[PDB]
């Protein structure tokens, strides 16, 4: 019951609205990217406060935020 509309844009492109939730982790968040474009989950990879976030904690703790606009960068 506790679905979290954040923002995901594309490195530089759309911006994209992602229905996470807080029992998720950024884990999982990764793991739907990689379902998707998931071309090696070490090529793509999903930063928020500038920081690469702790995957290991769920979204709720980061991602609370509905303006948390998560950047899913390429490397």
């Amino acid at each position: 019951d506790e679905p979290l509309s954040i923002l995901v844009r594309n490195n530089k492109g759309r911006s994209s609205t992602y229905e996470v939730r807080l029992t998720q982790t950024v884990a999982h968040l990764k793991q739907q990217v990689s379902g998707l474009e998931g071309v090696q989950d070490d090529l793509f990879w999903l930063t928020f406060e500038g920081k690469p976030l702790e995957d290991q904690l769920p979204l709720g703790e980061y991602g609370l935020k509905p303006l948390s606009t998560v950047f899913m960068n390429l490397r």
